[PDB]
């Protein structure tokens, strides 16, 4: 379980950051996005969990947190979060041109987290979570979009974030297969068997700060780390959607809300 390699030094090299992209299947871009935007993003999903999840009115983001993720209406939780003038943001399309070389479309869809710590629970609910999986296994039919993934708040290693499996997005799609433990509507969700990830596809995950960016392939077979987060005990929030060349066809999920879907 190392760390993402830092590639924002490969930013003013076009060959440069496609050949790491390549053999990798990911970037981590560290200080890119406009760091006001984003706390303003933050303090709205802050606003919507004092609204929603019972959180302390009075609490600053790091000391922020929640009873239980499930008791919050993640459908009323869209509508405080305002990602979609965020992606969209002359300053973070630049960095999306950046990284794609030509005109990105960003998807309609966004999903947005806030996790607590569950340190010291017996019995933890970690089940809204993701098993390995690839995002190219439930969204397409074209497989050249990549998911962004983006810190609110900052993470540790303890309060998790997703872990990627370096490399492991050259063998195209892989079998999942249902796994009880992870769910979404209280359907079961589908996963890859750990066991069918390589110990040479090593497992990677780094301590992220609001400003930083991590996207990924398709293929990328990469699966969420618990917050187990106790000194600091921090909230993990983050969002992630999908962005891909403005030419490439636009799929169901591309073009369709979270809240529909
Ligand atoms: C495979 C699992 C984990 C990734 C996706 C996910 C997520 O939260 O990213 C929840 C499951 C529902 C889904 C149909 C969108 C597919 C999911
Ligand atoms: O953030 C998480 O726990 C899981 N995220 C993803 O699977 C993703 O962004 O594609
Ligand atoms: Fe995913
Ligand atoms: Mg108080
Ligand atoms: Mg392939």
């Amino acid at each position: 379980t190392g760390d993402y390699t830092d590639c924002t030094p490969l930013l003013g090299d076009r060959a440069a950051l496609d050949s790491f992209y390549e053999e990798h299947g990911y970037l981590f871009l560290r200080n890119v996005l406009d760091r006001d935007l984003v706390k303003t993003v933050a303090e709205q999903m802050r606003e919507g969990l004092v609204a929603l999840g019972a959180a302390d009115p009075h609490a600053t983001l790091e000391e922020l947190t929640i009873d239980s993720f499930e008791s919050v209406d993640e459908v009323a939780m869209h509508d405080y979060v305002k990602y979609d003038a965020f992606w969209n943001n002359p300053s973070t399309i630049k960095v999306f041109e950046q990284v794609f070389g030509e005109p990105v479309f960003v998807f309609l869809s966004t999903t947005i987290r806030y996790y607590p710590s569950q340190a010291g629970s017996e019995e933890p609910s970690f089940h809204y979570l993701t098993p390995f999986h690839q995002d190219g296994f439930y969204i397409g039919p074209n497989q050249d979009f990549r998911t962004f993934w983006i810190p609110l708040i900052r993470t540790t290693r303890e309060s998790g974030g997703v872990a990627l499996a370096d490399g492991s997005h050259r063998r195209g799609k892989r079998d999942h297969v249902l796994n009880e433990s992870f769910r979404r509507f209280g359907h079961p969700v589908r996963g890859i068997p750990p066991t069918e990830v390589s110990e040479d596809e090593h497992l990677l995950h780094s301590p992220m700060e609001p400003g930083d960016i991590l996207l990924f392939h398709a293929h990328m077979c990469h699966k969420s780390i618990p917050n187990l987060s106790k000194d600091p005990r921090l909230m993990r929030m983050s969002m992630d959607t999908r962005v891909q060349p403005a030419k490439s066809h636009r799929g169901f999920n591309a073009m369709t809300p979270w809240t529909e879907s």
